[PDB]
């Protein structure tokens, strides 16, 4: 084992690794999303703007927990990061819901993360995924249920999408 | 007696009371709809925002009313705070015609104790109504149906009160 | 449900919304007790202040509950404010015993909270529960105990008691 | 009559000149306080400073009376100022307590004044008072109430004397 390794199980250090994959994955299609919205024919700057730090926001997450992993002792195993699901993602409403969806199953992923910690009594773990993912993770989740109301409100359509756009921009 | 009471009458005294009682719950009918249209399925900020100081405002007239009782050498008496009438307070709409009312029904109350204070001949009181309570509680009603002819404007639904809710950001 | 509810149970949210009346309640028992300090036959500035600071404290955590509920997706229920339970709170050395028990009446509830929150294994709440409310109660209760020393020391009645209050002022 | 006046009754104009002639007589009261506190066996600077500051409130307000007078274009007319009722004012505590007393006089005669302004359906003279006049009253006599419990409880003697005397210095 490493020279630094202590109470960190095989478990955990397996799930770490996953939770890179699919962090990178959702940076991924955050990514597509950004550039997406600015296509000459889809043209919402502040989606675009708002996805892109998305982007930058889950692969930063997935930098930390690499991080982690080193200061742990455990090893990065890194594997194939999947195409986005779309290479188009329809309006600037489907994209937030999509975007809800994807928050929610990483949100999930988090969750079994710590409940795997918390049942292999590694406190130093459960407490980085309270501070640094989950907290982020439900205020995301928020943010954006807020967005959809908002842009609902707006009528998600046409004159309505356009003033929404603004805000994000 | 109080060695500072003087021409301070036990039915003014008795009315500061229940008037420190009804702005404190008109405060906490306040605090309600702020946290309402904060909700993930409201999302309506500016009216969030404008609740949430009406709020402190109605706090700040109780604490006014306290600290004239101690001046005048009368006695606070704190009594339970009523629920709000509502838990969810429906449209921007609804909820402004709500705050008109209770500010309509908060500045007859006002006027009563001026009447009171005028019988009593306590110009003293009169004067603390008319300076710290009565202006500011017209220019309040003006102010609300200002805004309610602005959102009727803007039309009270949809993109109409998506834009006039960021006029009150 | 909630577009943005994820693993919060029912409990939770009910003892959140128990928890924003405790909160609320001992915010108004501190507002009683700033003005009963405010008193011309009371005439304790420090206390007064002292009492006001920790009324606005307590009003805040009760706000900090309700946008809880809401990121979490639950929904806020108001009750009855009961009145507090005096009108006249003694000397300074009996409202801070008073104050006192309220606190560790307070911290049991949220120690309750936390163990409902960890039995449903929810780990934002816990998070929540430990670095915004348990860790500002224990450090509410070790000042109000050092005050309780520091006065009895000055003995608590007479030149001490005036003396004292200066250091709160 | 005057050029300038105009619902100016001879009632009002006659118990403005009282009044001009009482804060004269309060005025020489507290500086006959003030100078007593600094004899070399008294030495409460901190009580001959409130005193002084008393006196001059008290010539301001006097001064105030005459401006007003000559704006409502009556006359003054200015009598004899009697000695102050004691030459030694005792303890610190004695001195508040004919001080408080001396204030209540001069509120008394204020809303009297008020009642005769009013009687004479005078409002700019109703105004005046309770803008110029009885809230500075107010204030004076809870100050003074409060001072009066401090001092009783710092416990009016000696040391407690000594250490309440820095506070108003």
């Amino acid at each position: 084992a490493s020279q630094v390794r202590q109470n960190y199980h095989e478990d955990c250090e397996a799930s770490i690794n996953k939770q890179i994959n699919m962090e990178l994955y959702a940076s991924y299609v955050y990514l597509s999303m950004a550039y997406y919205f600015e296509r000459d024919d889809v043209a919402l700057p502040g989606f675009a703007k708002f996805f892109k730090e998305s982007s930058d926001e889950e692969r930063e997450h997935a930098q930390t927990f690499m991080k982690y992993q080193n200061k742990r002792g455990g090893r990065i195993v890194l594997q194939q990061i999947a195409a986005p699901s779309m290479q188009e993602w329809g309006t600037g409403l489907e994209a937030l819901q999509a975007a809800l969806d994807l928050e929610k199953q990483v949100n999930q992923s988090l969750l079994e993360l710590h409940s795997t910690a918390s049942g292999n009594n590694d406190p130093h773990l459960t407490k980085l995924l309270e501070d640094e993912y989950l907290e982020e993770q439900v205020d995301s989740i928020k943010k954006i249920g807020d967005m959809i109301t908002k842009l609902k409100r707006a009528g998600p359509h046409g004159l309505g999408e356009y003033m929404f756009d603004k805000e994000l921009n």
